């Protein structure tokens, strides 16, 4: 199990970066991924982007693909790159160690498909 905390929050003006990281407290091996997840008003908890600790395997939604990088240092980042107001969201960082027999090069890619959370942090484009 791990114990998760975002950091970077906050406000950013559009066309504009914004680096957010999340540091995991725990064991991050055995199949371990971490992931990235927002939720804008009015809209459901989506997928943003993921990584595959051992092996680097990533994948990102198609809104932000080419935008967004996903990276690891004990720690997740997610560097954010010409941000627009659409990007306003909460962002979560989760993770989950994924079953024995998963493919080491997949990730899932649903919110319930993740067993850990952060609280969520703010980031608006404004």
């Amino acid at each position: 199990q791990v114990q998760l905390q975002e950091s970077g929050g906050g406000l950013v003006q559009p066309g504009g970066s914004l680096r957010l990281s999340c540091a995991a407290s725990g064991r991050t091996f055995s199949s371990y991924a971490m992931g990235w997840f927002r939720q804008a008003p009015g809209k459901q908890r989506e997928f943003v982007a993921a990584i595959r600790w051992s092996g680097g395997y990533t994948y990102y939604t198609d809104s932000v693909k080419g935008r967004f990088t996903i990276s690891r240092d004990t720690t997740v980042y997610l560097q954010m790159n010409s941000l627009k107001p659409e990007d306003t969201a909460v962002y979560y960082c989760a993770a989950t160690y994924l079953s024995s027999d998963y493919s080491r090069y997949a990730l899932p890619q649903r919110p319930l498909d993740y067993d850990y959370w952060g609280q969520g942090t703010q980031v608006t484009v404004s």
